[PDB]
């Protein structure tokens, strides 16, 4: 083992194939199956892993009432194996915590989860299953993270945390970590007037971070991370393909450097994007009020042309079932010459958008890079709300 | 360690001990056990494990409503310690999707799945438990394959795949595969007229695949591979004693070259043959019209004799039970001079055969061969469909 | 790793303490526990495990009617670690069949089951966990074995088998394994009249096998084995403490070398007694006539001497609760100078002791040696019947 | 691998991090949890386990009725990885009794426990999972012991235990272990007038074991335990801080060398402190009168001055929820250059405190110290009691 360094090139992508669905609320209907929501996924040298927000109850137990609640004592950060559904069985306990990040250096696994009251939370930084460091809340106002994976290189981990409202200008710092231990703290700069939730990836010797701005902005923001110079500068999407959840219809022309917008009634959705020049890739909801339906759509030069819209789509989850939070990952430990992107949709189950039961929960599915034309279709959830009525 | 080689011959068989059984359904009926169906068995230098497709939910969840339906976004191929049930608590998910195949190269497992929809499906081609190659359908008719385990040697996995009409001529490909990645692929050559869900072994550095014609064979069509050469022949399997479901009454010859048809209602299951001049010996099951019963005929020279019938019989479940798809495997990292055959036994309950229950699956019987001479009883699946109701 | 030689003597018992108890049935009632019987446990160089023959269903399954019956194709001996509770989830299936035997030789474990109809039974060999020989039914009648550890010393691992009748002379023999190939088979010789279900044991260089004549005798019949010269010799228990159930009053004098007869209803129950001089331990059940209570009986020189009666005893399980098979077993890899004898006393609940429930199933207790002198209580059971109505 | 030596301060404490929250009595509301009491934590070189008493049966089973009771025959310490709820899927069984101490000495780990009658108990020593000891009652009254970690230097593990009466002058002994044999066995010395239940810590090459005193004290006993010498002294807790359950307000000065009485209506509850100078911790419930709420009091020279009081608080359990016992481990194999303290609360349901329902459980909460000034909420268990009714 050594640590994992980024100077491998994003490879070529021109359709995405399945890597992993979990069909936890159809396994969830019978079998003992965690109540959960922010999943995502996350590798080391050994495959991959499935990680989420356990609610402490399962799905069919009477605890799972009220579930919509984001914030609780009874909340930690679950890890398993990629596939699996989260069971009380199955999971490893991360962190306990209501938000969260986790990554692996190439030695061993950092996993990072906020807990607390609002006005005084505070983050507990693990690293190969042991706690290292603690963080006190700055800003006194819900301290939070990526609710996905963090990218290590070189031994060098960053994490992009928030402090502050939901609904205005907030503190969003850049700390960057090595083996749980904080090497310098950096204050959000750039034209990004509003950071939440990034998903993020390495490639080419650079961390770029794709967030929502749930302030003002229907396009995201973009935080592009120097690793070794441990510096950082951030900016909106340039593209008229907006890919916020609650948004306006695309405008003639994006916007590089202020948030564009409009939109009801949502403030934003976690979500990402690869960022590549011309092998460009840009998910979103398909539509543009509500969490529903998922869509890939390749937009070349989406980082720096505000005239740039799609030369191909996929759907991955179509517009007549929910979606939710979408993030990426990479298996940096692949065999290969180049980083294939991968991305998770999570799939919401529950209130708000179906309230004949009385628990939010998710399931998962998970795609990866193909060079090939590969055929698709829809990859919803599949389970029958009526069955939990 | 190493790379099997297909060095050894094979054991001579004069009867068939148990080897496994899960009991399923039984089990099933309150345990959390998943759907499936589809079953088989394939081994490593460590031991042997059962595999399946799932089909996303467990037997008594009502969810199970509905899965006598073939393909769907929530099948996916599972594996799991020999002799244990599947439940979501102790199985390994090895790919997504509704069709497959599995091997081990002596280092590694390569895992296939088909997924996507009928006029686009795709497989992913998995390798030491990552994704290595996708490949499109060819033909755009439900891209398919062996749903039981290939065979390695030297680091050459073949692979049988078809894409087309199941009522006609379709489209075979052999695909060789070296650590999930395409070595070769051939189009089918040789006398078979339709090719699907090939049951293969190896020995002597011949691999024989003896599959299933849905087009018109109630004979077995039989594939030849040379994996050093990486070339095959096809032909059908010369004996009168007719193995696929759905057949006629043996007739007076079979043909080597050519379908023997007839028989009603039903075109095909997947079954299997293990062949080697005097110790050869075929699997069908014993109802000529429906999946019922199964047994094991001891037929000398059924590869090269239009006139060769059963010298001895062992019933494996009598003809008063449910059965459904067979399949070979060999344990080739056995401490043996010789590769001793293998098979199991898919026992289907639920429909079209059972409804008074809303769903289908199976449970497995697995059984080797002997050279002792063995007494035998019914290995029926033992569930009581009363108790679903 | 190297052979086990069965080099140190016995260690001096003066009392017994607690080894393990699953609570089997206090937690079946809610989890999903497998019905079994036919209980034991073995050890290995890294620890000890907990056997049985499963009834493939779990205890509140609707598939536990009916389990009375003691041979069935859903049948299988299953191994977990020393305890938990069987559940679908943490048993390893060791072989599939209706009486078994297990043993670790300081390589590898060998495991023996046998399965199929009563005049056609067979026994298959597995040794690393795969299958080595097939041995068929003799006498057409019920091929049957220990039902607990066999011993192993320098990789020969002497196994007691009969084929024939319950109720009249039948055929036993000796057959001595060693990486599950058979090196020799002898008869049985000597003076015991019947012999089934042998508790074994090894001490210096000679195994003793603690056995049940269901024939003839309520004193237990000892077979003595040399594993090395591969030789062996019979003759009763010379006690007068009679140790079978159904069994008379103690008499005044033992047999060495003939049953003594009488006791009612029953003809025999498996059973065990560690031989060594003055450290001498029988069990039996405290009921003369039920498998109910179960106490340890201190009687020097009970081997040898038809006058030896109790010096001391332990109530294992009071007389008021359940009892059934009990047997030997040591952990011959424990860090001490001397071999400590170990038995275990299976916990019978159900049929057809109490018949308002449908099954039979049971617990497990194991207690070791010590040259203490500890207090004991009773390690019945636990569980409700009246909750399982 | 080699022996831990107690070589590192404790660090400096000035906040508590959240650790672990299994979460139990929410998740066994559905999910096949064991009902437990007296837990505790135990870390080794490779991470922290969670260990509790089981009552043999899970919490939604009928078998739950009656657990309020201390010791049965069904009573086994189990451990599992940190995080997790227990069930009958996950628990290693350390041993069987009703009274526990665990511990690991950077080889393997010794646990013991006590079983059997009032008058006639034992305790079975294991080391590395085999039994290697047995200990009977000294004085006929519930041999018992410390409920939580014991502390190993150069592989000497000190452990307390008690026999003789809960509310009298009963006979303790100090045992000395290595490799679970006995090095020496000391009568308790000093002015603790009353000893149970001791949780200890190691730092710079001495044992702190702060205890509970049943007969007379709210104060808390303390025995000083060099491990190498292998001898103690006794007394109690100096400040005026009192620190067992039920106590009276606390005074204007505590006491060193006399227990303090008053209080109603508990004679006691197992507790912990850290005493280190300045760095000295108390916890202790938030009512004086009963197992409910929770906090962490620092108060500087504890243990040597009787006028002492908190200079910090906080809140662990708010005074609206119930807990229970709380103990005192360390993980001793941190990569940090002081011993960190941790505690657990062991967060008690149902009688005699909540009698809607017929069983008494607990769940678990762990935290750690940090050098941080970090914010706080109250981690109570969170099961809602209605949903058992
Ligand atoms: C966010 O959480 C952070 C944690 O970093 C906050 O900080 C804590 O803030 C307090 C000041 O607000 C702290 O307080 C002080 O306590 C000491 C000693 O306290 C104990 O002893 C005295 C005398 O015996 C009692 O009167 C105290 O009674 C308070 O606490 C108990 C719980 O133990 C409670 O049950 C009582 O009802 C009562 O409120 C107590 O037992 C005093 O000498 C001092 O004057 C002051 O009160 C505390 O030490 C500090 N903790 C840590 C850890 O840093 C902050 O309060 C929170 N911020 C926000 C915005 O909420
Ligand atoms: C980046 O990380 C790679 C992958 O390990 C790396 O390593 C190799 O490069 C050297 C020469 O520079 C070799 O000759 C090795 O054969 C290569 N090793 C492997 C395992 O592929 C780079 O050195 C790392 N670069 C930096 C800047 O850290
Ligand atoms: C506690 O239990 C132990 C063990 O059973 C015990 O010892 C036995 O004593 C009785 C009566 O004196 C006997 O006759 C047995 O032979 C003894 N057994 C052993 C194994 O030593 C004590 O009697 C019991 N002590 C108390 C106070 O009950
Ligand atoms: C799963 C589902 O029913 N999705 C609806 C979807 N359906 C179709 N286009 N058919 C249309 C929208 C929408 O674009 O507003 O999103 C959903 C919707 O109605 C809302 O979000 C409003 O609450
Ligand atoms: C399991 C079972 O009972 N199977 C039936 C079998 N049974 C007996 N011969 N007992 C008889 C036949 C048959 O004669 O065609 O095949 C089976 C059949 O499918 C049907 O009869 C019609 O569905
Ligand atoms: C567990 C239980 O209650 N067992 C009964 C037992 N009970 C008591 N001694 N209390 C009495 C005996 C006996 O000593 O013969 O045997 C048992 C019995 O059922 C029968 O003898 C009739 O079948
Ligand atoms: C969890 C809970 O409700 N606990 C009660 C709590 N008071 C309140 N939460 N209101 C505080 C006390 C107390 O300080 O004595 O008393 C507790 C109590 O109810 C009893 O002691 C009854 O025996
Ligand atoms: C820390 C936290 O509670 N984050 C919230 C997050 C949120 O409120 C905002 O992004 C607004 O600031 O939104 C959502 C959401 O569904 O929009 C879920 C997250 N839930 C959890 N991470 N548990
Ligand atoms: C890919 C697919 O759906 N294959 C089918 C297969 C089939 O339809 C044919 O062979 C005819 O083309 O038949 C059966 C069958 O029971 O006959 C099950 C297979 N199901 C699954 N593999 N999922
Ligand atoms: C092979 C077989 O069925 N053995 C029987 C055994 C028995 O019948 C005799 O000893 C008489 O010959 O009795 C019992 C018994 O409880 O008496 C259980 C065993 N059950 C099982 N091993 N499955
Ligand atoms: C051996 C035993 O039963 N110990 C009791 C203990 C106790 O009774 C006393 O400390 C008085 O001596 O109190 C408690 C308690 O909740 O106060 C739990 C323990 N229960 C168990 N450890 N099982
Ligand atoms: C993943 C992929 O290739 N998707 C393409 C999409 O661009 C499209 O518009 C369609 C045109 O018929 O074909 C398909
Ligand atoms: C008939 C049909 O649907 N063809 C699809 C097309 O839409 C497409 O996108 C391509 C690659 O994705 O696969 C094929
Ligand atoms: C103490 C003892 O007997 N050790 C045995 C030795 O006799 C032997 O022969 C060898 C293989 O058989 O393994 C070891
Ligand atoms: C769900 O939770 C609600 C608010 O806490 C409430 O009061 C309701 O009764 C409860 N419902 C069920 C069915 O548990
Ligand atoms: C509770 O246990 C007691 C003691 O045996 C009892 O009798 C009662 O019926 C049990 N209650 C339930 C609901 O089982
Ligand atoms: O959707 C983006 C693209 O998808 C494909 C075709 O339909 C294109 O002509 C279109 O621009
Ligand atoms: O069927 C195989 C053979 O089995 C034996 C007899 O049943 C023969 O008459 C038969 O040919
Ligand atoms: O059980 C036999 C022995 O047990 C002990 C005492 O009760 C003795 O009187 C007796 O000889
Ligand atoms: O003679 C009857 C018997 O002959 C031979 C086989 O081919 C069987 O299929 C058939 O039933
Ligand atoms: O097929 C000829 C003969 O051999 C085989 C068995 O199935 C027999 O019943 C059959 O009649
Ligand atoms: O192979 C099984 C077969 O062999 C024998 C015959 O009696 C048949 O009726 C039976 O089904
Ligand atoms: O008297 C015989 C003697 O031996 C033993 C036990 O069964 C005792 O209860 C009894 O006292
Ligand atoms: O359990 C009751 C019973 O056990 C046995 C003997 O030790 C008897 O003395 C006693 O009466
Ligand atoms: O000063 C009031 C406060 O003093 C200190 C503690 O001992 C508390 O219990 C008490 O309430
Ligand atoms: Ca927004
Ligand atoms: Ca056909
Ligand atoms: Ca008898
Ligand atoms: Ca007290």
């Amino acid at each position: 083992r050594t640590f994992l360094n980024l100077t491998k090139p994003l490879c070529e992508v021109n359709s995405w194939h399945i890597l992993s669905k979990d069909n936890a609320i159809r396994i969830g209907e019978d079998a003992h199956i965690l109540v959960t929501r922010e999943p995502y996924l996350s590798c080391d040298p050994q495959g991959c892993r499935m990680f989420a927000l356990s609610q402490g109850t399962t799905l069919r137990g009477r605890h799972a009432n009220g579930t919509i609640h984001d914030r609780s004592p009874f909340r930690a950060l679950i890890s398993w194996e990629m596939g699996q559904a989260p069971s009380p069985y199955n999971t490893r306990v991360e962190c306990i915590g209501w938000s969260s990040t986790s990554c692996h250096d190439g030695m061993s696994r950092m996993s990072i989860c906020m807990s607390g009251p609002n006005n005084n939370a505070s983050a507990v930084v693990w690293y190969g299953g042991r706690p290292i460091t603690e963080i006190p809340s700055w800003a006194g106002n819900i301290l939070r993270t990526q609710e996905s994976e963090c990218v290590c290189h070189k031994g060098v981990c960053p994490v992009v945390m928030t402090d502050g409202p939901a609904n205005n200008r907030a503190a969003t710092k850049i700390i960057y970590f090595k083996e749980g231990k904080i090497q310098k703290i950096e204050e959000l700069a750039g034209n990004a007037q509003h950071i939440e939730e990034c998903s993020c990836y390495g490639a080419g010797g650079v961390i770029k971070c794709i967030c929502r701005d749930n302030w003002k902005g229907a396009n995201r923001p973009v935080i592009t991370i120097d690793p070794e110079m441990m510096t950082h500068t951030s900016k909106y999407l340039c593209s008229k393909v907006l890919t916020d959840t609650s948004r306006p219809n695309d405008p003639t022309n994006g916007n590089c450097d202020a948030p564009i917008t409009g939109g009801s009634p949502d403030p934003g959705v976690k979500g990402f994007a690869f960022l590549d020049g011309e092998n460009s890739w840009l998910g979103r909801t398909i539509s543009k009020d509500s969490r529903s339906g998922y869509e890939m759509l390749k937009v070349p030069n989406a980082e720096t042309d505000i005239q740039s819209g799609p030369i191909s789509n996929q759907v991955i989850v179509n517009n007549q079932n929910w979606s939710g939070y979408s993030g990426a990952f990479i298996d940096y430990w692949a065999n290969k010459e180049c980083f294939n992107p991968c991305f998770y949709v999570e799939l919401i189950r529950g209130r708000p958008k179906e309230s004949s039961v009385l628990w939010t929960s998710n399931s998962i599915v998970a795609l990866c890079g193909s060079k090939k034309r590969l055929g698709s279709w829809s990859w919803h959830d599949g389970a029958e709300i009526i069955y939990f009525e």
